């Protein structure tokens, strides 16, 4: 299967296994059973922002989700991604809807990754920023029900029970054995919108092997990321 | 064929001198300037363009020397497709010379007019690795030797294109602009090598055209 | 006096001598008499964006002003700033109101300046970005009626009657050019909201570059945009 | 006195008070008695690089110092800078020499600080980079023996017991009560050079109140930062 490191915004009622019986943000390392979680107060129809950061000096992957005029939920996890991920990966977003009609709208998305080498300054860097998606977004690989262009946004899920992913087209070198400091950072703004006020829903920024594709039956609480709940 | 906009560093013996030129769809530069190639020195090339001026400019300098600069008014929206790929290219004549790229960086932005809808792509390589998956190598081009990109084989032709398509312009941007810098080392035992390097912008599926050797820099099929 | 290079958004009625009789954006080099202009359709109460760019390879100073869902006014001028400006300067914004009540609100402001040297990559760079100003904005030098913090914005002009003049300059001197750079360039963007009850306000806003000790010149009210001491 | 948060490269034999008995890199919070240290192998005459990073999601201040073709000494410390530093500060470099002649040369210096607010994208940012200092470097406030321009470098200490500091001119807003994530990052390359092979010496990146100045008698081991060894 795909190796997948992800930061999920999960509102699924999956009081299923290690799953919080409440909406939470969690860090997932190769499994849908989050290695760490924190309670998140989803706000239906509000635009929230997620910031994920990681650097190899700390080896700590962190994420903060906030909504204007509210609190932020933050979650961290010590992990050395060099041991988990392959050197070259693809980064993307993903979402899955439950039995409900709700939309998983991405208003903006940016990412930056850098590899500073120890030989005085050999910095390599990749940075992309989308503040407006277009109908024919060729630097994105869309998977599932995901589409771009409607109002200049990226609709991950079809516009229930939908799954869609968007991955940036160029492979990203997230680490190399020679960097003295490798680090990345991503930010995206999203709008979860549902008529039922308790929608079971999921969005996640993720990092996977470059050929990753939606695994069979990874619907609902598996966020289009995992093939099973193991 | 491919649509190609390029900035060439041409020492091939036709102007009748080494020059840097701006090429729009043809190997016959729309504008040129004399360039003093320095065999074995590391030079830097900066290419910039913005849609407010519609001027594509380039400066090539060597440490402790002069710079050759060249500009050309052109509105790229009329020439290039909206989505392109950017890359470097080089071709050697009958000589053994190397076309070494030590570093390469690029930035492209599309500011929209709806208060700040800026889209951006930026990549920078100060060190290439043996398995450089974000580059598409063509011809004799190879990466990794000493952490460099060897465009030509050590009569060679090689090109390196960044993997992700780039959106160079969109009808709705109030200002679209890009900028590229790359450092290169042209080294040859004969002190007057016929040689060529070029940063270029082409259709995404561009490939080295048949017989685009020597002076056609791996870019053009004929001298038209 | 101060050396001033500015890009003005001028709706003042100086139908005085060669002066455009319409709202224009213009490039001013040391004088309120624009070296070049273009017509601009001010939109009262809308938020507009201005981008100013210059590089030493082209030696062309350009500006575009746009409002969402409209057209843009753009203006350029060939000039080598090395010949006009001192090597170290301060950059800032300025505005002046006429007899009208109107506000000159700056919603955001960013700047970037770089000096690439020719010695393989000796790039120096300064970049600042404000998307929210605060009540005590210490990195800004405020002059005149200008104030920060109301709703996280910069009010250039003051919000009995009469005119107003205010300027905000970034605190750190900026090195705009140095004899050794193979390419020097800067870029600024700011969003503004000009709002007035009269639908034809006489008003003026400008991004400008001056000597580090520049200060509002005496009597530089109204059409002189807080920048110039006289209409010469 | 000044509020000072600093990252030191200390080779002083100051087996003086809590002071390690070996060359170390340490994180100092208001006192010359490092809140945390790590052993550093100083290389006389080589060019080293120092990367300092901090973010308010982890609240961890970290530093790595490496020499080309060598190892790195890294050091971290959990601290929420909001509780220590004032909202507005100035950042700078500092060095002091012992009874020895040695030079503390800074070849390059870059800094970035950001305050992302929570109201969708209200990011404020300050970034400066020096790869070449000039004789009349007006955006720097030079203190003590520090001087710029010799070969395009910054000589913190007097090149002929020396103390010199260089601070960037503009105050920096390091934190504000409303940012969801505040973070900074600094990198600087230095060259310590001495004829004695065990020079007692000290360099430090630091953050202080905007009006900070070299405190009286802060020579030698007090790195031009502290008034006493408390
Ligand atoms: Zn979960
Ligand atoms: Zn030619
Ligand atoms: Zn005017
Ligand atoms: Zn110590």
């Amino acid at each position: 299967a795909d190796t997948i490191v992800a930061v999920e915004l999960d509102t699924y009622p999956n009081t299923d296994i290690g799953d919080p019986s409440y909406p939470h943000i969690g860090i997932d390392i190769k499994s849908v059973r989050s290695k760490k979680t924190a309670k998140w107060n989803m706000q239906n129809g509000k635009v929230g922002t997620a910031h994920i950061i990681y650097n190899s000096v700390d080896k700590r992957l962190s994420a903060v989700v906030s909504y204007p005029n509210a609190d932020s939920a933050t979650v961290s996890y010590d992990v050395d991604l060099d041991n988990v991920l392959p050197e070259w990966v693809r980064v993307g977003l993903s979402a899955s809807t439950g039995l409900y009609k709700e939309t998983n709208t991405i208003l903006s998305w940016s990412f930056t990754s850098k590899l500073k080498s120890n030989s005085t300054h050999e910095t390599n860097a990749l940075h992309f920023m989308f503040n407006q998606f277009s109908k024919d977004q060729k630097d994105l690989i869309l998977q599932g029900d995901a589409t771009t262009g409607t109002d200049g946004n990226l609709e991950l899920t079809r516009v229930g029970s939908s799954v869609g992913r968007a991955l940036f087209y160029a492979p990203v070198h997230i680490w190399e054995s020679s960097a003295v400091v490798a680090s990345f950072e991503a930010t995206f703004t999203f709008l979860i919108k549902s008529p039922d006020s308790h929608p079971a829903d999921g969005i996640a920024f993720f990092i996977s092997n470059i050929d990753s594709s939606i695994p069979s039956g990874s619907t609902g609480r598996l966020l289009g990321l995992f093939p099973d709940a193991n």
